């Protein structure tokens, strides 16, 4: 079987039972003047000639005629396989419309001609990987961020949780606030270089205006970063500033809730016998849970909201970036998963809705 996990900003595929996705990649697809498109690794090496088109939109596709690109050069140029001779798990978003789970559906059956399928959530998938299926997952990536409590392998799906906010907006903010320090970043090349110091840099404080008043009146928190072409450049409290935003989203002009609140709300949206497994089991998912401090910020957050007496963990696995795609591949391997699929049989009977009946 194969495992596609399709994000806003990157694809992650590969092989039932492998360890890891083979191929990761961009979620894009180019076109250059006109006076021709190329799709993942071809387009990000000619990004500056080209016009970007993200399929997936906060975790949502919505150009579907540049997924089906994307899901072609997954199964061609990067696994190097015929789909029609492999069942296919796809994932989703913890919250993702009716419509869309059909024409996924329709399309793998009708247009790749898969023999059998299955969608998953996200972050269900994640918690999976850490090797629990008891927990609430925060998983934020490129493009979105959910919060999904999960009681003995199943969402609970009045009570996951959405912010927009996520890592395309940080780098956003993180060149806004660099470009204020004085620094100039209007070239394509330039906006990679912001990804990169965001990746490398920039952590998550304990506390804001402590971290702030340190950069203030020290040097101590300063890093240099050399650009590739040699300047260099010296970052400071936008190392913090940067993230900070998930906890304060007004940052960026944001009238949400930050990723503390978000998941507090969503424990307190659950059957309170659950809670105190939810708040021992809060696990961190996408590549936008990856700054240095973001768990040691999240448990002081939520032990400011929650009750005194409770315990609370946060579980920040190494491998988070690839979390979702590594419990793809985890229940696609399952033997008790196998009678789970969709079958083509199951579809040319029952159409694209039997997504809603198999898939939850
Ligand atoms: C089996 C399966 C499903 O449950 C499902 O196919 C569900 C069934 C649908 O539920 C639905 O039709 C409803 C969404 C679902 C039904 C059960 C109750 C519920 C679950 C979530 C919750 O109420 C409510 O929307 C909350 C509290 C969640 C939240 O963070 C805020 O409102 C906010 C903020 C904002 C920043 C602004 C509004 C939004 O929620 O984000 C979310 C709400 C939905 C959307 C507009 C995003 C679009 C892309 C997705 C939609 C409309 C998805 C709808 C559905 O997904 O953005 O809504 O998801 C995939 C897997
Ligand atoms: N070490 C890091 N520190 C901060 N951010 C990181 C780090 N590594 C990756 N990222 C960010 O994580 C994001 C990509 O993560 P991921 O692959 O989980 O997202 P996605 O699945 O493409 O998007 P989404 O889940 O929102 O649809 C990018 O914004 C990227 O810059
Ligand atoms: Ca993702
Ligand atoms: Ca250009
Ligand atoms: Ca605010
Ligand atoms: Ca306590």
């Amino acid at each position: 079987a194969l495992v596609c996990d399709n994000g806003s900003g990157l694809v992650k595929a590969g092989f039932a039972g492998d360890d890891a996705p083979r191929a990761v990649f961009p979620s894009i697809v180019g076109r250059p003047r006109h006076q021709d498109s190329y799709v993942g690794d071809e387009a990000q090496s000619k990004r500056g000639i080209l016009t970007l088109k993200y399929p997936i939109e906060h975790g949502i596709i919505t150009n579907w005629d540049d997924m089906e690109k994307i899901w072609h050069h997954t199964f061609y140029n990067e696994l190097r396989v015929a789909p029609e001779e492999h069942p296919t798990l796809l994932t989703e978003a913890p919250l993702n419309p009716k419509a869309n789970r059909e024409k996924m559906t329709q399309i793998m059956f009708e247009t790749f001609n898969v023999p059998a399928m299955y969608v998953a959530i996200q972050a269900v998938l994640s918690l999976y990987a850490s090797g629990r299926t008891t927990g609430i997952v925060l998983d934020s990536g490129d493009g979105v961020t959910h919060n999904v409590p999960i009681y003995e392998g199943y969402a609970l799906p009045h009570a996951i949780m959405r912010l927009d906010l996520a890592g395309r907006d940080l780098t956003d903010y993180l060149m806004k606030i660099l470009t204020e320090r004085g620094y100039s970043f209007v070239t394509t090349a330039e906006r990679e270089i912001v990804r990169d110091i965001k990746e490398k840099l920039c952590y998550v404080a304990l506390d804001f205006e402590n971290e702030m008043a340190t950069a203030a009146s020290s040097s101590s928190l300063e890093k240099s970063y050399e650009l590739p072409d040699g300047q260099v450049i010296t970052i400071g409290n936008e190392r913090f500033r940067c993230p900070e935003t998930l906890f304060q989203p007004s940052f960026i002009g944001m009238e949400s809730a930050g990723i503390h609140e978000t998941t507090y709300n969503s424990i307190m949206k659950c059957d309170i016998d659950i809670r105190k497994d939810l708040y021992a089991n809060n696990v961190m998912s996408g590549g936008t849970t990856m700054y240095p401090g973001i768990a040691d910020r999240m448990q002081k957050e939520i032990t400011a909201l929650a009750p005194s007496t409770m315990k609370i963990k946060i579980i920040a696995p190494p491998e988070r970036k690839y979390s979702v795609w590594i419990g793809g591949s985890i229940l696609a391997s399952l033997s008790t998963f196998q009678q789970m699929w969709i079958t083509k049989q199951e579809y040319d009977e029952a159409g694209p809705s039997i997504v809603h009946r198999k898939c939850f």
